[PDB]
């Protein structure tokens, strides 16, 4: 024990010598911080909380506080409450002070409680009548609440109800009536924990409290500012409406909560309220299908559909995302696949009868609505986008320049690379086998998404000035070595701009480790991709062709651009007889053994073209891949001379790299175009 303080700063073993009414005095006047390790457990603390004489000094002071209390001083309610909370806490945790614990001993804060509701000062206003409602809403979260109490707190219900619009989007105000009623809920619902809900003190008592919830759940004139406190009404209205002798008519009112505000957010905790609270039971008795709400739910945000390739890619989308922009996502498509297997050299599915053997990408209007994907689909929302392997299925929404960097085209070029990375490059489950062991291709995935998502018809793989703006930053280190970029648990978000960097240096400097990266990946050869990586992260020399190659890019941002599908695609091409596009397309690829699928779309028909291509003298891998690019490019700028429109649509890959017994070089070759002929 101590008889001096020094600083304003307080210490238990002081506290603990004062007489109780120079304690109590004094906490009237000190902020709750001024007490030194007052939620921590000392002997000190156990001293000053184990004695029960002196906790009853506490509450009758805050009795007293609260009797007297007016709009301009508060005499110390926050910080009286405060202290028995740092007790209660203490109580529950700590054996010695385990009497704090007893629902018994909490009982006796209720006289405090009282006495401050009866107050005529117990009333939303000022700051001080504000922050005794706080404070009390979180003292009977750890101490106790009565009937009687929960009651008292219907005027306070009223007086918000009443000034909706002024006092819901006040945070003061707002935190007040929210923590009260979080604060008894919580006391409530510890106290029937396993116990039967209809053997408790209050239940049944309580209808001018459940009452005051109804209205405030079923508002109606909602706005953005306001839904918060009406989503409270409803989700407090199920908890409190457990201790009401009438369950249907409880469930009646959140069924009503559901018809009032439909798909919006209201009705999927009204909703949840129903499934979870009250066993998903309806008001009349029957099990009401959670499963086709959410279906409904679906069918108002996404009510359009759009089928392609013989219904092998389907779109879901809101009413008022435009049809251009579904043709162009579509042909956005093409472009990035047909790069991707360039490079791979890889068109076969890995995996038979996989979900992605049918592409679905559920587009909603709004990052507003896309919200509700969650609570439909159960997928975080917390993204521009998301694609889920085992569904075979992106969601994502439509937004304005204002709302996201990212157009919604440019989006989904870089997600529509994950779908082929897991269908045709990594064997089984995407980020969860042998490849993912260890921390292999984080770099890699994210690095190589950024990248093909700068494909483009009859020029390649282009950066995207958007990312090359990034790399636009500070050069003294931030700036990551190729050793650090290959080897990521933390990092900033300039990682994977720099995994582009990587992704992009290897293609234009170093195609041939590219293609035995993607062939390693491929053959699932976790060996020979270590050994890749650990090639170019021990040599300097690498780092240093890396390090100009970034400077290089940073270069390239001046006059760069994003590569987006041409409106070529959207033009009305007209007939072409199928038979002549075949034959023009062979002779100009000298396409040998080929063979032709036609496909029917929403808006337009396709073909799919396959053939053998056998050439000269192979001058190596690399170097075939090479040239291999710039005659079959060639190939599609040439029939783009035609008078045709539809060889604009065109896009073509190469796959299976192989040479011939006589070393003469051969690929699949495939070409993909719009289709106008019927028969």
């Amino acid at each position: 024990n101590l008889y001096f303080q020094g600083g304003t700063m307080y210490d238990f073993e002081y506290l603990n010598g004062l007489s109780y009414t120079e304690l109590t005095n004094l906490i009237k006047n000190i902020k709750w911080n001024q007490i030194n390790g007052l939620f921590n457990y000392s002997t000190g603390s156990q001293k000053f909380f184990g004695d029960k004489n002196r906790v009853q000094a506490i509450i009758n002071a805050l009795q007293e506080s609260g009797r007297t209390y007016t709009a301009n001083d508060m005499k110390g309610i926050e910080t009286f409450t405060e202290v028995l909370r740092a007790g209660f806490y203490l109580g529950y945790y700590n054996d010695g002070l385990s009497y704090l614990n007893d629902r018994n001993f909490q009982d006796k804060c209720i006289p405090a409680m009282i006495a401050i509701q009866k107050n005529p000062n117990f009333k939303l206003g000022t700051a001080v009548q504000d922050e005794v409602i706080t404070s009390l809403g979180k003292l009977i979260g750890n101490a106790s609440a009565n009937a009687e109490v929960v009651n008292n707190c219907v005027p306070v219900l009223k007086q918000f109800r009443e000034n909706l619009n002024q006092y819901a989007p006040d945070y003061v105000k707002g935190t007040a009536v929210n923590e009260l009623i979080k604060g008894i809920e919580f006391d409530f619902s510890g106290a029937a924990y396993e116990k039967d809900v209809k053997t408790m003190p209050w239940y049944g008592k309580i209808d001018p409290f459940i009452n005051e919830l109804k209205a405030l759940g079923l508002y109606g004139n909602i706005t953005s500012a306001t839904e918060w406190a009406s989503d409270v009404g409803i989700y407090y209205l199920s908890k409190f409406g457990l201790y009401s002798t009438n369950r249907n008519d409880i469930v009646q009112s959140l069924e009503k909560a559901v018809d009032m505000y439909k798909y919006g957010k209201i009705a999927f905790v009204a909703m949840e309220r129903i499934t979870w609270d009250y066993d998903g039971i309806g008001s009349n008795g029957k099990k009401v299908d959670h499963d086709k709400f959410l279906d409904d739910a679906e069918k108002h945000y996404l009510p359009k559909t759009y089928t392609f390739d013989n219904g092998t890619f389907i779109i879901r989308a809101g009413d008022k995302v435009s049809e251009e922009k579904i043709k162009r996502l579509y042909w956005a498509s093409r472009e990035v696949k047909s790069q991707f297997h360039r490079v791979v050299g890889n068109d076969k599915a890995l995996e038979v009868g996989n979900a992605d053997d049918v592409l679905t990408m559920k587009i909603f209007n709004s990052p507003e609505e896309y919200k509700f994907n969650t609570n439909i689909n159960g997928v975080s929302t917390d993204n521009g986008g998301l694609y889920i392997e085992p569904r075979g299925t992106f969601y994502t929404y439509e937004r304005t320049p204002q709302q996201s960097i990212f157009s919604l085209e440019e989006l989904f070029r870089h997600e529509y690379t994950h779908y082929l990375q897991a269908r045709y490059l990594v064997d089984g489950l995407w980020g969860q086998g042998p490849f993912y062991e260890k921390n292999r291709l984080t770099w890699f995935d994210e690095g190589t998404a950024e990248f093909f998502a700068g494909s483009t018809r009859t020029s390649g793989v282009l950066p995207r000035k958007l990312i090359l703006g990034y790399l636009a930053k500070d050069k003294v280190d931030h700036r990551y070595s190729l050793k650090k970029t290959l080897n990521s648990d933390d990092s900033d978000w300039m990682f994977y701009n720099y995994g582009f960097a990587v992704a992009h240096y290897l293609y234009e400097k170093d195609m041939p480790t590219f293609i035995k990266m993607n062939k390693a990946i491929l053959n699932t050869d976790v060996k020979s991709y270590d050994e890749i990586i650990k090639k170019l992260s021990d040599d300097a020399n690498k780092n240093t062709e890396y390090q100009n190659h970034i400077q290089e890019l940073v270069d390239k941002y001046q006059g760069a651009g994003i590569p987006l599908v041409s409106d070529d695609y959207l033009k009305d091409h007209g007939y072409k007889k199928a038979s002549e596009v075949y034959s023009e397309i062979s002779k100009a690829a000298s396409l040998t053994n080929t063979s032709v699928t036609a496909e029917k779309s929403q808006y337009f028909n396709t073909f799919t073209l396959r053939g053998t291509y056998t050439g000269e003298t192979s001058k190596g891998e690399f170097k075939d891949w090479d040239e291999m690019s710039k005659k079959l490019d060639g190939t599609l700028e040439s029939l783009a001379k035609n008078s045709w429109s539809g060889y604009k649509t065109l896009t073509a890959y190469f796959t299976n790299y192989r040479v011939t017994s006589d070393n003469k070089v051969q690929y699949d070759v495939v070409f993909h175009g719009v289709l106008t002929d019927n028969g």
